[PDB]
């Protein structure tokens, strides 16, 4: 099994009240659903990603990332977000991320295609 | 089939000489392998991601993203990169991305965990 | 006077324990000193930047940014950080930022030149 | 004089056709004007920033950054951009940057306040 397979798998919540539901595979896979509390979004969207299944053993975090494309049966926001970050285990486990949200644009508006921000996920709230 | 399923699927090369091999599914999935020409990397790494399978029809690009965790049978760089960007079709097709590379760190060094940059992928070179 | 000239001018502290000392001019100027609690840094460094001296009047924040080059009489880290963010006034005033830290590199290592992160500044602590 | 004071001072142009006019001081200062070819902008805006006046002497670039707040006598876009990057000297001199553009927002829309991108400046075109 991945070192943090058990710690990462489950339901996570960020500071916006979004819900991240993920399964970590032994092989480094991340698979699940994302529900945003904000933006041009409703209900759940597919996600996929990857994590380091054999991290450093020195109080270092575990590197991971995932993608959501904002198309489901209800809406299409013609956009994708990627989260890149690290999982930190323990009584107050956290996933600390930075993200990039790209919208499809014309070539003329491509300079303004990409938002950046940061989300912190916890197992409570 | 996804609108750009045929256009995205295949082999892509970036400005560093890295090789991105991807299959786009009808359902929005991206699955393949990445080989970096730079950094703490050798040979191929698994990737997964998502794309907008029903983009805007107005000369807009197609939003997508993917993740690589830098662990394979040869090396573990305890890090993950996410690319967020858009596919632009046509005779000079391109995937224009920005990326976030997070390394696992101690809590003390977490301020310095994440590199940002930009890659442009073409079907030639 | 700038709308938030009085609110921005003074001493601010971030989550790392760094100290940001700034004077806001009527004309949109920011001038002061920065002392980092982390990294290849000691004592104070010059900063300069700009802010919106006539912001929206609808509970919107006030856009601003500033730069530090990490050279002073004690050390040279051959690097610069820019903070881009917004000032939010009131009893719990905050400056919410994202930053980009670029180091001088060779052309070969330029893909790895730039860190990204986020700092929140308060008037206490 | 700063090592690259002479190389940085002057008129630069990016891939969008924007014009960056800067004076580098011996002391690490950057002062000038910016004119954007895109966005909610017209004519010139004040900029200020900083550069490493004593860079590494090994074919390394010179770290720098600057800020524009998008208020002038003609328009106010309630936003600021910071560019963070490095100057590379020689026959094809370049300033390679990444930027963060923050708009003033309500607290509810603050997750969507900040665009990220990349500009390359040359002395021609």
């Amino acid at each position: 099994m991945g070192r943090d397979e058990a710690g990462i798998t489950g339901t996570w919540y960020n500071q916006l009240g979004s819900t991240f539901i993920v399964t970590a595979g032994a092989d480094g896979a991340l698979t699940g659903t994302y529900e945003s509390a904000v933006g041009n979004a409703e209900s759940r969207y597919v996600l996929t990603g990857r994590y380091d299944s054999a991290p450093a053993t020195d109080g270092s975090g575990t590197a991971l990332g995932w993608t959501v494309a904002w198309k489901n049966n209800y809406r299409n926001a013609h956009s994708a977000t990627t989260w890149s970050g690290q999982y930190v285990g323990g009584a107050q486990a956290r996933i600390n991320t930075q993200w990039l949200l790209t919208e499809g644009t014309t070539e003329a508006n491509a300079w303004a295609s990409t938002l950046v921000g940061h989300d912190t996920f916890t197992k409570v709230k």
